[PDB]
């Protein structure tokens, strides 16, 4: 890395975002994410509306890797995409960008019908590190999906702070099952 961006290469891939082939558009989004240059942001925001879900997924991933805050509002809209894997990608991307504007929408995604979206929402909330997400993550310790539970537990640990500690104490006192184990372990290992 630490590459100086080759303008001809970026221009080439940006143009390929308009190719007739979904594969070429997908590959261009992927390439642009790896290059990491902000010239790609507005073109990728458009690709985030591509007719092909595979292209939309790749565009969200690339926007996350570039990390430009102009992507936040469009990715927030992508959290409502009809395609579950696009929502998952948008959640992951928003986590990577780290912008607090994504917190409320991600909390909503914690209730998504798809388990893989919920995992990504939990993870992203952990990465952003905003205490706002404590109660929603606490509730996710009761999720039907065991991986979602685990991701929420990890996210609480990433956020840390007094509010998490206070919530863990309540669970330590009166919680049961997985949530209790999470809380007791947390308190034993923290401060």
């Amino acid at each position: 890395h630490h590459h100086h961006t080759d303008p001809e290469k970026v221009e080439m891939y940006i143009k390929n975002l308009q190719d007739d082939s979904y594969y070429v558009r997908r590959a261009a989004a992927y390439a642009l994410g790896k290059i990491g240059d902000e010239r790609a942001v507005e073109p990728l925001i458009k690709a985030l509306k591509d007719e092909d879900a595979w292209v939309r997924r790749a565009a969200a991933d690339a926007l996350g890797q570039i990390g430009d805050e102009r992507a936040v509002e469009p990715l927030i809209k992508a959290l409502k995409d009809e395609d579950g894997w696009v929502r998952q990608s948008a959640a992951v991307a928003l986590g990577q960008i780290g912008d607090e504007r994504a917190v409320e929408p991600l909390i909503k995604a914690l209730k998504d019908e798809d388990w893989f979206v919920r995992i990504a929402a939990a993870f992203a909330l952990g990465e952003i590190g905003d205490e706002r997400a404590v109660e929603p993550l606490i509730k996710a310790l009761k999720d039907e999906d065991g991986w979602v539970r685990q991701s929420a537990a990890d996210a609480l640990g990433e956020i840390g702070g007094e509010r998490v500690r206070a919530a863990m104490e309540k669970l330590a006192e009166t919680g049961t099952g997985f949530a209790r184990k999470v809380a007791v372990n947390y308190l034993e290992t923290h401060k």
